[PDB]
DNA sequence: CCCGGACCTGTGACAAATTGCCCTCAGACGG
DNA sequence: GGCCGTCTGAGGGCAATTTGTCACAGGTCCG
């Protein structure tokens, strides 16, 4: 299955994107790759790709294309958005999207690496962009070993306000990511919480490969 | 000594959002 | 050439789960 690469700028850049607008990014960046910025997106290969049905393929791709308008991406600063034009379907089944021109360089670079297959089965986009970042220390044999802040946490993968108070931030968005990794994904993740005196300032994770 | 206050933790409620499903009907194409 | 049956996909919806928010009880230490 198609190998995503990206640099390591936009794993850790700062950015708030849907599963499904996540999961078209991904393919951009194949696309891109593997050569003026404008995409193409065909309804019936993306229903086979991720198992859906054409229909409710049409309504992610559809309804993930307008959400884009208005979105921004931060690497730390400087911000750029996503889109420069709307989207259009010159055919039925086919949509064209015009990619910021700025972007390219960022998406090749020291870089980043997976297979699609590895986090087609998450649901959620925080986990998403965990493995991505727990990805860019694996080591060939599949294993390794990271430390990141919880404040760096909370800029770069945009949660929301209320995870700031860190009984909200474990149950709704660590246990959850933990848990979904280590059941759709083929690696196996363990962690443990860095404390400063009351306050807790970091999550150490390890991860092995099945 | 014990207090209110400034910190920290986990859980129960409710509100807001998302998931995979279902149903309709016209477009594009090949037979 | 030209009509129709079939495969697509662009819309309209749902209930069951997940995610986001805050009140409230109960731990510590300090002045
Ligand atoms: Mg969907």
């Amino acid at each position: 299955s198609p190998r995503i690469v990206q640099s390591n700028d936009l794993t850790e850049a700062a950015y708030s994107l849907s599963r499904d607008q996540k999961r078209m990014l991904y393919l951009f960046v194949d696309q891109i790759r593997k050569s003026d910025g404008i995409c193409e997106i065909h309804v019936a290969k993306y229903a086979e790709i991720f198992g859906l049905t054409s229909a409710e393929a049409s309504k992610d791709i559809r309804q993930a294309l307008k959400s884009f308008a208005g979105k921004e991406v931060v690497f730390y600063y400087e911000s750029f958005p996503w889109f420069i034009k709307p989207a259009h379907s010159p055919s039925r089944g086919l949509y064209s999207v015009h990619i910021n021109p700025y972007l390219i360089p960022f998406f090749i670079g020291r870089f980043t690496q997976f297979r699609l297959s590895e986090t087609k089965e998450i649901t959620n986009p925080y986990a998403m962009r965990l493995y991505e970042s727990l990805c860019q220390y694996r080591k060939p044999d599949g294993s390794g070993i990271v430390s990141l802040k919880i404040d760096w946490i909370i800029e770069r993968y945009q949660l929301p306000q209320s995870y700031q108070r860190m009984p909200d931030f474990r149950r709704r968005f660590l246990q959850v990511c933990v848990n979904e990794i280590n059941s759709r994904t083929p690696m196996r993740l363990s962690y443990i919480e860095k404390k400063k005196g009351r306050q807790t300032t970091h999550i150490v994770f390890s991860f092995r490969d099945i």
